[PDB]
């Protein structure tokens, strides 16, 4: 019974974590767009253009970078619920 | 036993989320200081529909920041929780 609820609680956890950076990630991208936006706004102010660009290049990074760890834990994270999955049915 | 490896590996699996955590919240808050940075210097500059998009900006990501240190907190509590089941189980 217990490893059973191991197995139910985590794989909520699981697809909380997955529901959450789907989340995030449309909201930075937003976010990010709005940067690109607002650099074609102000172009259309030299230090001003410069860090625009900037800013959007640092949160493009970590939205890359933050894809790739999401990407590696999920999978290890459902490795994890599988052989729990197959121990609370065998 | 093979519940001692799922442990072991949990563990590590939620070490690198809190540690991944802390990096995410000081990249995000450090570019906030630098759109901050960037909204007080084209309003001290200042047609004006740029400080309203850059101001706008500002205050969506802080309110996502709150709301992620909010998530994380209740994550993070669950997890050491479960965690804490399992290594009981495992003794």
């Amino acid at each position: 019974g217990t490893l059973n609820q191991l197995f139910h609680n985590l794989n909520e956890i699981v697809e909380d974590l997955n529901k959450n950076w789907h989340r995030e990630r449309r909201t930075l991208h937003d976010f990010a767009d709005e940067l690109h936006q607002l650099v074609k706004h102000v172009h259309h102010l030299q230090d001003i253009v410069n860090q625009l660009d900037k800013l959007f290049r640092d949160l493009d990074n970590h939205l890359q970078r933050k894809d790739d760890t999401v990407h590696h834990r999920h999978h290890q994270l459902n490795k994890l619920l599988a052989q729990l999955d197959n121990l609370v049915h065998r």
